[PDB]
């Protein structure tokens, strides 16, 4: 399958040399940097697995349409993304989005109605320019957004497993972005407040219980706004910090490592669309101002 | 005026070292250290004004009702202090709180209907034993508990006002215990989460947007509640941050020394208050958890 990943950094350098090895089509679109560095050395994975690949890299979305378009980046960089690679994007390429927060499928649908939404729970960190860490392998889950099904959904899907992606389809991908986004939250919003490992949220029964707080708090915004859930999103927190017990959220990271943050698209999003329908959601908001100000004194 | 003060630290001993000054019957009850400090070399005021005066100093409040007793212990000590000095409360006896917090002025009631509630904008901070610092000069509010007025409660201010504690009488003491309240719920909450100055707080507009929720969200809580503000805490709010910009607030201070804090009275009370009259207080309650969980990080 003919399949360009925008945004070459970790998660996109990691799924998109996990296509390549299995002998996809794979052009990637990113920095100067990684482009170099891939076009020189190629493309290097290590941790859950470790191997060396060399995919097609450039810093221009091919004007040649592909069979797939995986969007790949930052949330704040969707929209000017999708602008620079508009080219690209023939009568048939579906575009996929593995990205956190909530929009980019919406973003992604001015320019197709063949978009399918996507959440991972693979981890991956872009080490070095060329180098990537596969920190954990975790389930896929992807779908035409915001529901239904289609049969070049299946075969995304059988490519991803085929290529070493646990991979399974949903026909309600808008639930599980949501779903995704009400954890993310919860985690990158009181972790990174405190400055703590994910699994301190629900080790402390005081955290535990304004974690569900929150939770419930996203989950009526998103029902108000006719989204119902597959699988509660209670039940996707703290299983998913069963899962990252040992690891700082990737918001903290960020706001360690200088880097901007994605819960403009998280709690913002939350909060935004809580006011569309004449809610407010007092505990996504403060949690935003919180981050955001935490971020400001780098 | 004979006044015992219960809670030798930092604003009882500034507090009664002003009043020892002026020439009333002080005594003050408090830890050993303390006691022991003033007893054998006296106490020690610096920083606003420097003075020396030796009160009477004790660690039991003594079974002579006196005229005035004044709470200045931390709101989690007052039931127990209440109990280890309730032997002092006499029928002409007024309890005075001065402490910040919620629910101080209802656990003095279970004593005696002599109650007034206070509020105080002057800093303290007890260095050493027997020697206090004056941080800064602010206004004290006092009144008969939970509103309305008294002969006795005018007196107490005329006799605090003789004493340099500059203070004015209200009629609604209650509503200044929560318009102090709902601000400390404020700048101790994202004060304290933040590690950062009160100052900074009106400095980033988000944080000042936030902070207007978080009040409103404590002064709906005290609508509910029957009480109304003589002056509008949003007003006492950026009033109080730019009266103390460069000041890190209490709370903070007391995580940095690892000392315990009194938001279970603050945000705690507000949160407490506003479930049972039917409420949710989340914007309260998260910052309450926060500052909970800070402390032992
Ligand atoms: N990392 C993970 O393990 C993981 C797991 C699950 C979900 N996700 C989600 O996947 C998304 C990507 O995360 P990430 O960790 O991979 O961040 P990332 O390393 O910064 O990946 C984004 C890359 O795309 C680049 N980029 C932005 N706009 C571009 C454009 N028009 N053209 C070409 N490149 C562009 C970015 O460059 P610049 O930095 O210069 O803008 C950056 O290199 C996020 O939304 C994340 O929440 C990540
Ligand atoms: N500091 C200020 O400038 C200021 C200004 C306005 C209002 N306030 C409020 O006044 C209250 C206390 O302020 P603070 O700064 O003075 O705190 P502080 O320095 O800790 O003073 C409280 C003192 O009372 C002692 N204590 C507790 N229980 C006692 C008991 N049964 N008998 C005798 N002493 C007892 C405490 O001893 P232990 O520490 O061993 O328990 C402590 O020494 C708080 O509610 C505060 O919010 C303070």
């Amino acid at each position: 399958m003919r399949i360009y990943v925008l945004g070459a950094g970790s998660i996109g350098s990691l799924f998109g040399a996990l296509l390549a090895r299995a002998g996809n089509d794979v052009t990637l679109i990113g920095r100067r940097e990684q482009v170099d560095a891939i076009n020189k050395n190629g493309l290097h994975v290590f941790g859950a697995e470790e191997f060396t690949v060399k995919p097609k890299a450039t810093i221009y979305a091919p004007e040649e349409p592909p069979d797939l378009l995986i969007l790949a980046v930052k949330s704040y960089s969707t929209k000017t993304a999708l602008e620079a690679a508009r080219q690209c994007i023939g009568r048939n390429t579906w575009v996929l989005s593995i990205q956190n927060g909530l929009g980019n499928e919406e973003l992604a649908l001015k320019y197709t109605p063949n978009v399918m939404g996507g959440v991972t729970t693979n981890g991956a960190m872009l080490v070095e320019w060329g180098k990537v860490l596969w920190a954990g392998k975790g389930i896929t889950v992807i779908g035409r957004y915001p529901t239904g099904r289609d049969d070049f959904v299946d075969e995304v899907a059988s490519v991803f497993n085929e290529a070493g992606i646990d991979t399974s389809v949903t026909e309600n991908a808008i639930g599980w972005k949501w779903a995704k986004a009400i954890v993310n939250s919860v985690i990158n919003g009181l972790g990174t407040v405190l400055e703590v490992k994910n699994g301190h949220l629900k080790d402390d029964p005081h955290l535990e219980g304004i974690s569900v707080d929150i939770a419930r708090e996203g989950c009526m915004v998103a029902q108000q706004l006719g989204i119902e859930f597959e699988i509660h999103p209670l039940e996707l927190l703290w299983d998913t910090i069963e899962r990252t017990r040992e690891n700082y959220n990737s918001t903290l990271q960020d706001i360690w490592r200088g880097r901007e943050t994605e819960v403009d698209y998280i709690h913002g999003k939350i909060v935004e669309y809580a006011r569309s329908v004449g809610m407010e959601a007092p505990r996504n908001e403060l949690l935003w101002v919180l981050v955001k100000a935490k971020e400001r004194i780098n």
